């Protein structure tokens, strides 16, 4: 319990196979990937956890959570806020985000953002800095 | 900043590429292919960069911008910070004063500045 993390940098979290951002919109609670225009609810912060190895990525003061269901915005930072970065052997430069407790990696469905168990194109980001 | 990276558009997502085997130079919007990955380097000019790849440099003729087998006086940029975005910077031709921009898929230069103008150039690896 009692999970801290401290801020690394912060980050757009892009795909490699649309270009598109994750993006966290407070005002609209709408959390997703978006293909155009650059914006300032693209821009993550990057932390790296209490737990050796694991990192949160984090927004409006809340956490990105996969519960086993559908990737959410957490208040708190649980078991379940904790990724790890899994470079792409083939794709230098990118890496896919494995959730800890559910060993799922981050991807995409439209205009949402899933996770899945199985390695597929669409899990490869390039975590870049925003300033 | 120097090295190997991606120089990508605020107002559309879109990356500049530049194909050798198509002879194909313009801006892109979907996947990260990799003929996205250019080289910015200090120029031997001081205070200027210049923007490479498929082994030439980018360059501004005064008409179009297109690559230049050579590093030559029209191959210069210089980073001009937008003073509103943080992290976005103008790419503006020394020899011509005209910013780095684009129309469709073709990369172009303006002489105005516009908010089509505003570059992210970040690290490919
Ligand atoms: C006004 C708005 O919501 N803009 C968002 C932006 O929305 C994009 C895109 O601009 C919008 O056209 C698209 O709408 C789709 C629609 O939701 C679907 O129902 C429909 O089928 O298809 C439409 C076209 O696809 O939604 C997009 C998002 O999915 O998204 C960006 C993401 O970065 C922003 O969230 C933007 O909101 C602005 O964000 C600012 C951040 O600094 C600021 O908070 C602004 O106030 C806010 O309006
Ligand atoms: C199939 C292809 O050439 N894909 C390119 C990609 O091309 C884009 C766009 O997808 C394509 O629809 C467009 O085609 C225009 C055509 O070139 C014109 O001659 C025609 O008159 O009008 C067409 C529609 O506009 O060209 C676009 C580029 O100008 O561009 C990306 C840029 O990153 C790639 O170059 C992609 O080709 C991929 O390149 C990879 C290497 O980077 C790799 O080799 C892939 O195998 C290859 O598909």
């Amino acid at each position: 319990s009692h999970m801290s993390s401290v801020t690394i940098g912060k980050c757009y979290i892009q795909n490699r196979e649309n270009g598109g951002r994750a993006f966290y919109n407070l005002g609209r609670k709408d959390l997703g990937i978006f293909t155009g225009k650059m914006y300032d609810d693209q821009i993550w912060s990057f932390q790296k956890s209490d737990t050796p190895g694991y990192y949160t990525i984090g927004r409006e003061s809340k956490f990105l959570q996969y519960n086993g269901e559908q990737v959410i915005m957490s208040d708190i930072e649980q078991d379940t806020t904790l990724w790890s970065l899994e470079e792409v052997p083939e794709d230098k430069g990118f890496y896919r985000l494995l959730n800890k407790v559910h060993k799922a990696y981050l991807d995409y469905n439209g205009g949402d953002l899933v996770a899945n168990k199985h390695q597929t194109e669409s899990e490869k980001w390039i975590l870049f800095k925003a300033y």
